């Protein structure tokens, strides 16, 4: 076909919907045109080896407000994770601790150390900020040095040093800390509300939905009807002053009057722009490339830690497996782990056979939880680097240098073509919440335009 | 044949060839008894692939005063290892680091913590002493808490505990730290003149024989003649309170009126006694073992580190080799790194096959000394372990809470039976100038008999 609209947007991942649903709202005509045969992009319930599992982005912290504004319009419920019992901590050495409260049962030095190191990351992220990052006077120094240089340093002590990288660089940004800037770090920081929120799994991991966070974006995708289209690649976006053609695959050609590029970084140069987008934006974009992290599941006849008097939560910045949770799902008898292998430590798994990979990976989750982590009824490896619509995991980012040089520029739309995903969002950042925020913020610029 | 002497001495290693040595300068008679095919025991020199090797002990230090002594009566000469130039360290992250002078270059935190331990240990080796640490008031105190344990109560610095465990689990007892005591580590240093003695290569591994360290052993054999016996492993001690009989291998018979057995204190069950010993002798021989290093030998066309401007020594205690070091054959234009892997690092290593375990030592060699570490042109591993006539390398001690328990006991001559190795030596023990010693020290309580 071809139809007429007030707004094209490209993508159906959260960001996308909901752009489209407060277009719709203030009474804009949409079309989404979405690549894949379902909606929700990054966030993925399906049935695994008859598993129900959450394959990309699932949990919710109380910071995000916008996300559970919209769960409520949505009449959807959330839970939360289990948390009852030991937590157990694997130090630099390779020895395991079972311990309860607020801190890592390391020796006293660095206890004091990381406790002083997040104190700072508070105190950065305060004044800071997670809206514009790169207007604060400290940009340039902070964003001139690695994370891993600005530790070195702040501090001596290289178990806190580890430590705290293990929440922003394998917990969130998905790269090591060689690979990006103290100033980013500090955007990862202020856009969870702190950095005493990250470490804190209470928090940060603290709900999940009933039903599966993909039912965020189903939900909104329904209401839309014949507006969304799948299996529908956009191919090119023909643009000028007034509006743009976009053309995707099954013969479609929206007519509209503004475009929302609803898609990470990495993929915007998947489209041809007729013409060329400037300068600017063609520099800026091969900047920005996205983590890479293996989410595991592991389901067992039981969540058989609970009956050891352990929560499930582990953590071992020297492990392959650096975190490991209670992922059970709501209502179900049968317990499930969710794990996760981050950046260079993902790289080397990937080249291990499938089968070597999982030994290795059950291996870890045996020195947090014991021998019976081995012998799961359903494995499986959330696989986003594989997939073509997406290319990695969580989130993009700048390479090192870039949120400074780049990041005034990365919001500003192309006259009419319009940019909204988690990965340029300001609270929420990297997350659903800040898809959510992004897209909204973009229907008001939209809407104000008209 | 059968043949009568004053004294009957099993294993010419050095320690039973400075005991006959002695015990003729005194006028009493002996014969030697040795089980392989040359003198030396632990000490060997050999022409391994066309390059000349000291399979086992080479070093001697300003300390070692009485194998100075003795190599200055034997005609023999030194010269020192070659040290100009920077060395290599490796630190707990795996980052190498040039440097020259006495501390490694570490963070300050560590740097403080290392040198606050040394003086520590510098303080209980001058208080309590290698002749019988056993006897000090704080000896149970010591002996009763592994190394490891007690580095831990003393320091919550994971860097400079492990550096220190590297200058004696790894560099000394060849056992690791959680296997041996505190008091253990404290009779090390004192053996030594000092814990700083131990941290200094520029004592302790100073110089070496020009000739070769076997030339000591090979030089006291000469003057001894027909006296000496080779194949000839000796299987049977009969004796009373009057004398013994040795029984060895060729229908070997030597009727004498003392016996020393100048053996590693692992093997001394190797033997029949008739009678037995007593139980006191029967347990404590049980809880004494050898531990375990491979000495890596590898030749090059050139000593090529030089031209680097590098020492040729590096330390990294986190590293499969944890030390390597200049050991350039005196005179020789073509260059020889020595290096060592130590405990269970040797165990994990003799699991490979040899061309794995070959490809593995010289894959950590090139992380000190750059990628021409692996091209040399003889290779050759130092295998203590598989000789029966040894079984382990460098020395032997006591298991976790057998020095206090055992220690005064371990020189007791039961009845004409007299006991002398490096192992149950005071200063220099575990070395050949504790051999030495003990071989002196056992002839004069002979002759003083006598
Ligand atoms: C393993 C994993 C776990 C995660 N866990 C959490 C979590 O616990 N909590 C949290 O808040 N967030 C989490 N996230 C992140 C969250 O999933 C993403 O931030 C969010 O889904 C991004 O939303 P988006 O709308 O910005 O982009 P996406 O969700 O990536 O949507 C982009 C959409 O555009 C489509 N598209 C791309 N190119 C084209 C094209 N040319 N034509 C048409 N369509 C196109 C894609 O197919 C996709 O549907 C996780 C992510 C992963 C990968
Ligand atoms: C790889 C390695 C490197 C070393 N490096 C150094 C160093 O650099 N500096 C240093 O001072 N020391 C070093 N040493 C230690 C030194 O070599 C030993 O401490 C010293 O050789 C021990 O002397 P011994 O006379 O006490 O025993 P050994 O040298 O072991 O002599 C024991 C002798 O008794 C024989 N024997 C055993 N059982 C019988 C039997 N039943 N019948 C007949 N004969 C028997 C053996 O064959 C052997 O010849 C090193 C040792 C090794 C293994």
């Amino acid at each position: 076909p071809t139809l007429q609209r007030d707004v094209a947007i490209v993508g159906a991942g959260p960001s996308g919907l909901a752009a489209a649903t407060a277009l719709r709202k203030a009474g804009l005509s949409v079309a989404v045109i979405e690549a894949r045969d379902r909606v929700g992009g990054r966030t993925w319930t399906d049935t695994i080896d008859g598993a129900v599992l959450e394959i990309g982005g699932q949990w919710v912290s109380p910071d995000q407000t916008a996300l559970i504004s919209l769960l409520d319009e949505l009449g959807l419920k959330t839970f939360e994770r289990y948390r009852e019992g030991e937590s157990v901590y694997i130090s630099s050495a390779g020895e395991r601790t079972r311990y309860t409260g607020d801190s890592f049962p390391t020796n006293e030095t660095t206890k004091k150390e990381m406790d002083r190191l997040i104190d700072e990351m508070d105190d950065l992220a305060a004044q800071i900020g997670a809206e514009e990052p790169w207007a604060h006077p400290l940009a340039r120094d902070l964003d001139t040095v690695s994370f891993k240089q600005w530790l070195i340093n702040q501090s001596d002590d290289a178990e806190a040093r580890d430590n705290i990288g293990l929440f922003i660089a394998g917990g969130m940004l998905t790269k090591p800390a060689h690979s990006f800037s103290a100033l980013q770090a500090v955007l990862m920081a202020a856009s969870a509300g702190s950095f005493s929120h990250l470490v804190d799994e209470d928090f940060i991991l603290d709900k999940r939905v009933i039903g599966g966070m993909q039912q965020v974006s189903i939900r909104m995708a329904e209401a839309l009807g014949d507006d969304v289209f799948l299996n529908a690649p956009v191919r090119t976006v023909k643009w000028n002053e007034s509006g743009a053609t976009v053309l995707a695959d099954g013969d479609i050609r929206v007519e509209a009057s503004r475009v929302i590029l609803a898609v990470p970084p990495n993929l915007y140069s998947r489209i041809s722009y007729d013409p060329p987008l400037p300068r600017r934006q063609h520099q800026m974009h091969q900047h920005q490339s996205l983590g890479l992290v293996i989410k595991v599941h592991a389901v067992y006849e039981t969540p058989f830690w609970r009956e050891d008097g352990l929560s499930g939560t582990g953590f071992g910045a020297s492990e392959v497996v650096q975190e490991v949770y209670d992922n059970t799902n709501h209502e179900d008898d049968r317990g499930t782990l969710v794990a996760f292998v981050s950046d260079e430590k993902a790289d080397a798994m990937f080249e291990l056979s499938a089968e070597e990979r999982k030994a290795t990976i059950l291996a870890s989750l045996a020195r947090y939880l014991g021998p019976k982590a081995e012998e799961p009824v359903v494995y499986y490896e959330s696989d986003w680097g594989s997939e073509e619509w997406t290319r990695g995991c969580y989130a993009a980012s700048f390479d090192l240098g870039g949120l400074h040089r780049y990041g005034a520029d990365s919001r500003t739309p192309v006259g009419p073509i319009h940019f909204s995903c988690s990965d340029i969002a300001a609270e929420g950042y990297q997350h659903v919440d800040g898809a959510v925020r992004m897209g909204q913020r973009t229907a008001a610029d939209i809407i104000a335009r008209s």
